[PDB]
DNA sequence: GCGGACTGCTTACCT
DNA sequence: ACAGGTAAGCAGTCCGCG
């Protein structure tokens, strides 16, 4: 089993290390072989020797063209010839790749921004998370005394826990009688003990809940200011820092630093990410957080040091649980996209796509295209039309079935062979056009997409059919993951076209893919009314909500298999409509909002109050209550007085505050914004008392009694009090509960007044 | 000027 | 930022009024 790459320099000269787990045993293996390189097209071979002569420095070394040999490949379909430039060691790409391509025989430069130890993956055709290898890991957090506007790192850490499957135990330097606590000589000895922990432990995996920002971080600050050498790494080597965009991430050679942050943020949709809040989604137990205040008052005072200790296990032991939930997925979709956990884990579905296609691409002999420069991607500033939201038939119906197309835009994709290759391709025999964008796609041969996406599918039938002929609990489960993220992978590629930071961005197959959908659901609804006595209540994008008025439940159904018995035969290669579900009854407030309730009586919300994080608990729970007697039963009165038990016991300051909490992300930088609002300006605040606002920081505000902008009165959910602040009945009840409720019941003839105390 | 209509910014949903 | 389509809160600005 393959962990990850790297590379060290020894006397100059470039060095490949391969971290692999092989017979429950950790090796390091050394290519000293691999050469870096990329690629230039050049207007005439006769300026090689020109081109090779081309010269730079870099950090006090003249920097040269190792060799160059001539090779053919594909850009595009088409064979190019280009020249491969070897170079000796990796950094001197980035210092040669500008001058190279500045020089006048060269026409561009191909492939010069790829990290050597993913070269090497790929171009070795290594697929890192092989095999049936068991790996140990070690979750990890810390407790700190933290004061209001100080540094980073000027607070002592007090606490390191760290828990596996046998044990979960917290190291302090303070005297505290509880068995699992280690009282140490100081914070230095106790730092120093996690190490000889680790060193003995020797884990395969550190795992974190958000220790790229945090946790390791704050160690490193401590380590210098106790000038102790923080080895973690297997070589011997301390923790390294790498930038990621707008956030940082820590890399421990050797082991695979698991942070579930980024996981937990990209794979599950919730209000805050708090531990507390993760582990109660995930696992469905409760955690009670301690805080700041309370944990240096509990140190200072030493009083209550046994809760805090408590915390810090339980901290560490919810971290690991939850590493031992989502490793696996995560080291499944390691060996689909072929890099490293730790790169995978951290990555954007952008990143993933693309280092999928740089893989494929390397195998096929395909030219990768370059990322795009300042003023080529601002010629990809421009949007294209999405998918055809039909204007929903508003009010409650019955008898309501859903039909919706299967992978449809991968379906299209292949079926149309949409591909930057394919696309005008000059002098074909058959072609498809896109509807309306008018676009010709070339049918004699496969495209690059279209024949990787044709791959996956049947990949994914040969997975589901393994699946089917195993026993082994565990072996099914890894297999799920496999087809789970094949499909995940697949429904990427129509948003990977359209995104103007992609290689292989295609504005024009973007367009086709949406215009080819546009025409199947258009066409499924014209058809359904036009010929089968359906009225289509409401239409998405590859969807659609149908029922025959003056008819029941049995003629619904049954009327609805036949039409796709009939269409789905008209319809193209991939291109098939389904039968997802038949509903009792069918609410449909507006566009994107709608709710249905089926035959054992589970009722489906989408995109109303209930489903969004920027609405207040009190007023979801209400609308849920709302529908549910709109839906379940029939009582438009019971609504209503549901409505009249909110709002007065709003009005006599009942509910309780958890209740009255709205959660709003922040974006972007602080000065960025170009308007406020009650979450901006709570965010501003905390800010300048120095508390850390990055892009993805949730911010939960509770509103006070008072008038005008929201925002002047509107303060962290952290900081309410019922001693001196006071809730703002008038808001919760005309700005939260009453618009909520009013959706829901403004079709039956109720104006905001009449449900009101 | 008042006060409601309207609209840009913004978020989070839907597919 | 993997895409566009959409509704709606908030806080400014707009604009109709007798
Ligand atoms: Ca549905
Ligand atoms: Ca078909």
């Amino acid at each position: 089993m393959i962990l990850d790459t790297d590379y060290i320099t020894e006397n100059g000269k470039p060095v490949i290390r391969v971290f692999k787990k092989e017979n429950g045993e950790f090796k390091i293996e050394y290519d000293r072989t691999f050469e870096p390189y990329f690629y230039a097209l050049l207007k005439d071979d006769s300026a090689i020797e020109d081109v090779k002569k081309v010269t730079a420095k870099r950090h006090g070394t003249v920097v040269k063209v190792k060799r160059a040999e001539k090779v053919q490949k594909k850009f595009l379909g088409r064979p190019i010839e280009v020249w491969k430039l070897y170079f000796n060691h990796p950094q001197d790409v980035p210092a040669i790749r500008d001058r190279i391509r500045a020089h006048p025989a060269v026409v561009d430069i191909y492939e010069y921004d790829i990290p050597f130890a993913k070269r090497y993956l790929i171009d070795k055709g290594l697929i890192p998370m092989e095999g049936d290898e068991e790996l140990t890991m070690l979750a990890f957090a810390i407790a700190t005394l933290y004061h209001e506007g100080e540094e980073f790192g000027t607070g002592p850490i007090l606490m390191i826990s760290y828990a596996d499957g046998s044990e979960a135990r917290v190291i302090t330097w303070k005297k505290i009688d509880l068995p699992y606590v280690d009282v140490v000589s100081t914070e230095k000895e106790m730092i120093k003990r996690f190490l000889r922990v680790v060193r003995e432990k020797d884990p395969d995996v550190l795992i974190t809940y958000n220790g790229d920002n945090f946790d390791f971080a704050y160690l490193k600050k401590r380590c210098e200011e106790l000038g102790i050498k923080f080895t973690l790494g297997r070589d011997g080597s301390e923790p390294k820092i790498q930038r990621m965009g707008d956030r940082f991430a820590v890399e421990v050679k050797g082991r695979i630093h698991f942070d579930l942050y980024p996981v937990i943020r990209r794979t599950i949709n919730l209000p805050t990410y708090t531990l507390e809040a993760v582990y109660e989604a995930v696992f469905g137990k409760p955690k009670e957080k301690v805080y700041a205040e309370e944990i240096a008052q509990a140190w200072e005072s030493g009083e209550g040091l046994e809760r805090v200790a408590r915390y810090s296990m339980e901290d560490a032991k919810v971290t690991y649980e939850l590493g031992r939930e989502f490793f696996p997925m995560e080291a499944q979709l390691s060996r689909l996209i072929g890099q490293s956990l730790w790169d995978v884990s951290r990555s954007s579905t952008g990143n993933l796509v693309e280092w999928f296609l740089l893989r494929k691409a390397y195998k096929r002999n395909e030219l990768a295209p370059n990322k795009p420069d300042e003023r080529e991607l601002a010629r990809r500033r421009g949007g294209y039309a999405g998918g055809y939201v039909k204007e929903p038939e508003r009010g409650l119906w019955d008898n309501i079935v859903y039909l919706d197309f299967r992978s449809l835009y991968p379906s299209i994709i292949i079926t149309h062979n949409v591909s930057p290759d394919t696309l005008n391709r000059e002098g074909c025999k058959e072609y498809d056009v896109a509807p309306e964008v008018g676009h010709k796609f070339c049918k004699d041969f496969p495209g690059f997409i279209p024949s990787l996406l044709g791959d996956l599918l049947e990949e994914r039938q040969k997975i589901k059919r393994k699946m089917k002929a195993t026993v082994d609990p565990l072996e099914k489960k890894l297999l799920d993951y496999r087809q789970r993220l094949i499909k995940i992978l697949a429904n990427s590629f129509y948003g990977y076209y359209g995104y103007a930071k992609a290689r292989w961005y295609c504005k024009e197959c973007a367009e086709s893919v949406t215009a080819w959908g546009r025409e199947y659901i258009e066409m499924v609804i014209r058809e359904l009314e036009e010929k089968f006595g359906f009225k289509v209540l409401y239409a998405d994008t590859d969807g659609l909500h149908a029922t025959i008025p003056g008819a029941d439940a049995e003629t619904v159904k049954k009327k609805a298999k036949e039409f796709l018995k009939y269409i789905n035969p008209k319809l193209p290669g991939l291109l098939e409509l389904e039968y997802e579900g038949f509903y009792v009854r069918g609410f449909f407030v507006t566009k994107k909002k709608y709710a249905v309730i089926d035959e054992e009586g589970k009722i489906t919300t989408r995109g109303l109050e209930i489903v969004r994080r920027d609405w207040s608990e009190i007023a979801k729970e209400t609308q849920a209550r709302v529908l549910e007697a709109i839906l379940k039963h029939g009582d438009v009165e019971e609504a209503v007085r549901i409505v009249k038990e909110v709002t007065e016991k709003l009005s006599k300051y009942e509910v309780p505050p958890e209740k009255l909490v709205i959660h709003e992300q922040i974006t972007r930088d602080l000065r960025d914004y170009k308007a406020t609002g009650p979450h901006v300006a709570v965010a501003k605040r905390l800010a300048a008392r120095g508390v850390k606002i990055r892009p993805g920081t949730v911010i939960s505000y509770i509103v006070l009694k008072g008038s005008g902008r929201i925002g002047d009165r509107a303060i962290p959910a952290d900081e309410f009090d019922p001693t001196k602040h006071r809730y703002d009945a008038e808001y919760y009840i005309e700005n939260q509960v009453l618009p909520a409720v009013e959706r829901i019941l403004k079709a039956f003839g109720y104006r905001k007044e009449d449900l009101r105390y």
